[PDB]
């Protein structure tokens, strides 16, 4: 699949599972159309979001819900979320893996992009 | 002031300077409506953006350009901008520290009294 | 493998390749004792740094030398090395990822640990 | 003072607060000599660590004692330590950020003149 998404959670040193992931992308008209979701599986990850055909040259944004996450750890975070917005397939098509890397007051995200 | 962003480039190792700032505060139709914005310091400082009085209770966005900050250095981003939404709570001061590379950025709060 | 070091470039957004790693087990002496060593495939993964058998309780020292790999792509980075330090199987025997993130000034390291 | 180091907590937001930070200069021999040290303030910074005539150039350690400092907080943590090594190289100030969770952590340096 084009687009994966990997949450770990740095306070268990785990993978985060059961963590929801909402992708959007931008339309002509500057909103934001959902474009699909999922929630990470026990090894973290959101596969099967989209496919090579249906993953067009656009601007892309993952919403991670890691509020929801935290909450149900009993922890009250900061963040509302953590959103990962990005220009994808603009030379060509591309495979990406979104990874984020939970905190309580803290995350951080990175892209692994690869040319298949 | 209540909210302070420093924003970090990774890449050279010294503040980020000149990033464009922008914050919104969620209004009641669930749009973000624009409430202060800047550019960084020689420090990678947003320095000044509300006050006590202004920054009431609600759900805010800092968006920081990092993509124009990248462009300046001749190097290729993917992010188009780096996004911090959280819940202003009622005394705190709230950091919001960015850490930037081409690829990845971090962003941590500090929240203190 | 019970012990995996993958290391990430968010310069490039790829998997750092070709990054030697080298591992260490603090002896009875308190001296650091050469465990394992290798380095990272196109993945950006070392694989099969020890057994099971091998890997015994103890305190690690896992040190992934990254100035050599920003230097070879024409970068001097801040750091001399990226060193990750940890006891190791205290509870039982766990599976260990050692992750690192690489920017020419900065680096972060997260542990992924598992019980097989 | 030309090397300062600030010591932040993600698990809660803060300033890690009585962190023990130990210096160490590489010496000729190849092993490390203790060069200064110090426990970080109520901002989470070690402050004083050493001098502008004292600090040459030369490979240096700092190491950051995060696992008392989590397990004061009656967390598991997973490193021993933090550890970060570096060349100084001739005017450059050294900053060193340290941002601490329990199985993570992060650091740069922002070097400035
Ligand atoms: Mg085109
Ligand atoms: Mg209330
Ligand atoms: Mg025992
Ligand atoms: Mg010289």
């Amino acid at each position: 699949c084009p687009l994966m998404v990997k949450v770990l959670d740095a306070v268990r040193g785990s993978p985060a599972i059961n963590v929801a992931g909402h992708v959007f992308r931008k339309a002509a008209d500057d909103t934001w159309e959902p474009f699909a979701s999922g929630k990470t599986s026990e090894s973290g990850e959101l596969h099967g979001l989209t496919t090579e055909e249906e993953f067009v040259e656009g601007i892309y944004k993952v919403e991670i819900d890691t509020k929801s996450y935290w909450k149900a750890l009993g922890i009250s975070p900061f963040h509302e979320h953590a959103e990962v917005v990005f220009t994808a397939n603009d030379s060509g098509p591309r495979r990406y893996t979104i990874a984020a890397l939970l905190s309580p007051y803290s995350y951080s995200t990175t892209a692994v992009v690869t040319n298949p």
